[PDB]
Parts: structure tokens; C-alpha cells; sequence
DNA sequence: TCGGACATCGGATTGTCTGA
């Protein structure tokens, strides 16, 4: 409603769920330091009716949140729960990202999520 | 201004329109 993640999802097209190699994964933020690039992915799988007035189960999404921010925002890094892949740029400061926090789509649109080039991403997500 | 209806999932964590 009025809290989001700060970029667009990852669509999970294929069987696998989202992962990435150690200090791969942060989006690009040029309101980002390499202190603040650590958070999270969590998966959002959606249930809706479509035209047909069928039910369908989209494509999972998965949302980026800095660390400390968003749904799993009490969760500390590293910590497990189904749904929840950590990521983190290396030598990221493990500390709540405050000052970034999350987006008002009311206020601002999601930048469309950008990761560095070169980042592997599982097959089944388009790059 | 702003809440809400609705689309067909693209972006619904939005886009678009518009009644109130």
C-alpha cells in the first residue's frame, strides 16, 4: 500500500528459486554506498483469477529489501526462513539500512532492478 | 486532492481512469 521494495521484482520463470554467489545479488543504487549494499530477496507467489474467471498461481516474484528494511526487516542477515535469500556486496556493514528504507508508491515510482554487470542469475530468470 | 475500481500479470509492490 504505502511500503515497498525500492526496485521492481525478479520473476522466477523456471523451477528454481532465486540464489546468487557470495557478494553477488545487491541491485545497483547510485543512493547507495557499498557499506549499505546488503539485504534480502523474498518470494511473493501471487493467486489470482484471470479472464477465463479461472484461478492461476503467477510466476513467483522476488522483492529486494535492504537489510533491516521491509517485511523481514527484525530478521538479521544469514538468518533461515523459506522464501528469504540473503545477499550482500563484500564487506557490506552489517546494520539496519534506516536511511534508505522503503518506497511510497505514492510518492515514487520503483527503479527497475538493475544488477551489475556480469551477475549470474539462475536459470529461468531473464537477464 | 484522493480513494477506489479494474485490468489479465507487462508493472497489480502498477497503470489507468475518474467518482466523489
Amino acid at each position: 500500500n504505502n511500503t515497498a521494495s525500492w526496485f521492481t521484482a525478479l520473476t522466477q520463470h523456471g523451477k528454481e528459486d532465486l540464489k546468487f554467489p557470495r557478494g553477488q545479488g545487491v541491485p545497483i543504487n547510485t543512493n547507495s554506498s557499498p557499506d549499505d549494499q546488503i539485504g534480502y530477496y523474498r518470494r511473493a507467489t501471487r493467486r489470482i483469477r484471470g479472464g477465463d474467471g479461472k484461478m492461476k498461481d503467477l510466476s513467483p516474484r522476488w522483492y529486494f529489501y535492504y537489510l533491516g528494511t521491509g517485511p523481514e526487516a527484525g530478521l538479521p542477515y544469514g538468518a533461515n526462513k523459506d522464501g528469504i535469500i540473503w545477499v550482500a556486496t563484500e564487506g557490506a556493514l552489517n546494520t539496519p539500512k534506516d536511511h534508505i528504507g522503503t518506497r511510497n508508491p505514492a510518492n515514487n515510482a520503483a527503479i527497475v532492478l538493475q544488477l551489475p554487470q556480469g551477475t549470474t542469475l539462475p536459470k529461468g530468470f531473464y537477464a
